[PDB]
């Protein structure tokens, strides 16, 4: 079941834009396979945060996460940060082994630095590479235009979803295979 | 000579990889158009160092450090982090508008931790986007091997050789 091949795609929302000062408080992933056939789905989970750290956010991130409900589900999760991240490992280990996959998704640096500062041992998961979706959008953005043009989510899944897509429609169009 | 489509190529060295122990101390730049031609070759800046930071490295950067000649020219320099960030800025803004370039290059992520955490007006000068070419290989490795089978210790060698490989992915793996 598990193959070294296979690509963990994660995305995660947060409090703020600062790996060390903010927090995650949502994470889902999508287990492909090297050609980018899904797999399986892995758990959507909110994680509990304080209500200081909910207050302590900006306007814009009070805005988004209020009217997402990803607020509400914050406050009335009873699953902390370290839970959330043995229950994504628990389905990851059932399709990756350990170092093999890279990071995949859209400027999931970020996303690798929260994981490294709130959930290293989810991070010390993937291999040291990391897939950047928007890498290959940047280029197409300034090489071939026409293949952006011919590509808005809220729902964790769907923007992982998406970002598979995304990296299809590049496969398909924009790289020489 | 400003133009939002150039893209910031930049390269540091540092002490050791954690951000919380180590610092940077060297940065170099260079400038290229959307279509990787060079525009312009930055500052290469070794970043003074008092010696309890330097003799604080663990065995592999006391090394490498000290037998490139880098380790000496961090102790010579009269340059601060704070100098660097600003001389690398003030190239920068001659070329490349605020928030347009991403940071370009390989390994940038870890760039991106230095510079966010070492020079934070320099890492809000980029695109909050990073271009890594080793997304290509990465990609090319799986999906045409022959690709990246197909494709320098300085700063600005250790650039151009990632303006090169990300111009052998465009011709050959990227069709436009």
């Amino acid at each position: 079941m598990q193959n070294p091949q296979n690509l963990i795609w994660i995305d995660l929302e947060m409090t703020g834009l600062d790996p060390d000062r903010d927090v995650i408080i949502e994470m889902a992933t999508i287990v492909t396979d090297s050609d980018l056939n899904t797999l399986a789905e892995g758990p959507v989970i909110a994680i509990h945060q304080p209500e200081e750290i909910l207050a302590g956010m900006d306007e814009w991130n009070t805005r988004q996460h209020g009217q997402s409900g990803l607020t509400q589900r914050v406050r009335e999760s009873t699953v902390s940060m370290a839970e959330a991240e043995a229950q994504t490992l628990a389905f990851l280990e059932q399709w990756v082994p350990k170092r093999s996959s890279p990071i995949c998704g859209n400027s999931i640096c970020q996303d690798r630095r929260f994981l490294y500062r709130h959930m290293p041992r989810l991070e010390g998961y993937f291999h040291y590479r990391n897939l950047d979706v928007s890498t290959l959008k940047e280029l197409a953005a300034r090489w071939a235009p026409q293949v952006r043009e011919s590509f808005n989510t809220h729902l964790a899944l769907d923007d992982i979803r998406e970002s598979i897509a995304e990296l299809r429609h590049y496969r398909d169009h924009f790289i020489k295979l």
